[PDB]
């Protein structure tokens, strides 16, 4: 539903269901802080310029974060495979040892 | 390193300082943003500036969600490690308990 | 307490607590069968000869069985160490990945 | 291979057929048995034959107990493997559940 959002001296209108209002307010706070930080460190003063740069940075951040998620999953997958591999080893070793028959002399 | 790169976002030219080893990421980010702004435009009085603000809000939210995914992975894995580590201590306890046994005789 | 045990036509007396009587009867059955088996396969017919050979064989069996126990334990110890090693790997990998900070352009 | 070896057990000479690669085990078994019979003798009318019967009973019992140890190890390990394998399937289930998540947007 329609919501008016304030960011960096600007007034936005965003359509947003109630169960996403809180997410919207956080994103507004996040972006507000991003623009204020970007500014104090890059000497750029124009607001439109700042928002293009911030949008670019944050797209790149999202790309990185998505790579991180893939990397986490790929890594833990490998650990799970090793755990599995340790299990079949335990079973192979158990078979090897227990299947030995005690010898006699005659 | 790090020189200005001329980037075209949605009918706007802007300069971004960027080292060569990030250039490819910069090209991909501009491509991602351009596609995002275009798809947003057809979905929605499109002052380009306000359009970029809305795109940036969406990306902020998506980033927050993406970060929650790894947080959620980590939280699950924390439980898995706990269970594994107890199984390990129980195996150690059991190994000790059985190895301690002494055979008896009759006489 | 005193118990009279019958093995291979011979009459033994063995001092044995009640909570070991059942073990004694099994050992008597085990040995009875060992002597009957040893005989059908080695053509030795003297009983005293048979029992010396059986006692020798079974000492060797016990040595082997004790080695088996040591081998089982040593092997499973190694599996436990690998399980442990997989855990610190999961934690090292987690640290490596999660401690990466998303970069920006400016 | 396998020739007769002259073994002395407790004042008795006997021949045991034994290949070279078991000779060392045979020497150790005769040494073990000799020590066993001697320790049993001081503990106990010592017809040597009856003494060997009693030694053999003790060894049979000790063997049964020793075998029970590995049986007991194996039984414990069976439980440990079960717990590990459930942790593994739960990790797989959890990995799937989290990776399936899709980021939402506002507009
Ligand atoms: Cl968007
Ligand atoms: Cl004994």
């Amino acid at each position: 539903q329609p919501v008016d959002i304030q960011i960096f001296g600007r007034s936005l209108r965003v359509n947003c269901p109630p169960d996403q209002r809180d997410a919207l307010n956080q994103a507004a706070d996040d972006l507000n802080q991003r623009l204020q930080d970007l500014k104090e460190r890059t000497r750029v003063t124009n607001t439109e310029q700042l928002v293009f740069i911030a949008a670019l940075n944050i797209s790149y951040e999202l790309a990185q974060e998505k790579a991180k998620t893939r990397d986490y999953a790929a890594s833990m997958e490998q650990r799970i495979r090793m755990l599995q591999q340790t299990i079949e080893q335990a079973l192979l070793e158990q078979g090897r040892i227990t299947e030995k028959t005690n010898q006699n002399f005659e």
